[PDB]
């Protein structure tokens, strides 16, 4: 459970946002890429796996199953690719910040920041960022 | 101490690697950018700050003091920029992996992965990755 992530794509202003969700915490990492490709996905996974425990990645379609680069990233980093499994919450915050940022990728990272640091209902308990640290700190 | 980072640049194959070190853990985040610019630095800081507690960033020269974008990122994210303060360890591991990766940026992230996951002397105690989680988990 500390190593379980969901991976999805979302789209805004004709760009692609790669989104990884730490399922138990709701903690997010996101990346704006020029184009959906195996290589970009592989790179994102390798960066995420260098930063957090990533044991298993769930995706909801076949696209990641067709990349030899994703396959090599999986084997390099020890990530199990499993089939079968926030995007709209993220687009809401991106909409709140879009006009403080010249570039979409800036607004996406401002949205990721707010998502990971905020408390639920704006008061009490832990943010997603505190929750992932607390889940991992308990080995 | 949980929020204290050092920020530096390093260079390989004519590219620029942005390196942030969590001073108490030795945990690293790194990014290959096309060009040293204020904007790229600001973006890197905002991404790091969305992911970890970043309270204070130490740098060892004036370059980050001259960017209005870095200034705006600092104020947006609540990061204190302080003057006054791993690169060679990272270039060693990059040298070990360079030939498993077509792109330098891939080799840099493979190096970051090994740096953050390895134990000191290859046995016992915590990796940098476990150390940063343990330091933050103790609020
Ligand atoms: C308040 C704040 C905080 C962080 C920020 O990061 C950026 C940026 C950037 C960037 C642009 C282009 C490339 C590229 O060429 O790929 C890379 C990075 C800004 C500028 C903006 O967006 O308002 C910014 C502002
Ligand atoms: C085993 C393994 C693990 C992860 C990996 O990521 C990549 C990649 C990539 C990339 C290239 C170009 C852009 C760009 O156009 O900016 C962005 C990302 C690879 C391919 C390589 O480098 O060997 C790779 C392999």
């Amino acid at each position: 459970s500390p190593g379980i992530w969901q991976l999805d794509c979302t789209h805004l202003e004709g760009k692609v946002i790669l989104v990884a969700v730490h399922v138990a915490s709701g903690y997010i990492e996101a990346e704006v890429i020029p184009a959906e490709t195996g290589q970009e996905t592989a790179y994102f996974l390798l960066k995420l796996a260098g930063r957090w425990p990533v044991k298993t990645v769930h995706t909801d379609n076949g696209s990641n199953f067709t990349s030899t680069t994703v396959k090599a990233a999986c084997e390099w980093a020890g990530i199990k690719q499993e089939f079968g499994i926030s995007n709209k919450e993220l687009k809401k915050i991106i909409g709140q910040v879009r006009d403080q940022a010249e570039h979409l990728k800036t607004a996406v990272q401002m949205a990721v920041f707010i998502h990971n640091k905020k408390r639920k209902g704006g008061i009490g308990g832990y943010s997603a960022g505190e929750r992932i640290v607390d889940i991992i700190a308990t080995d």
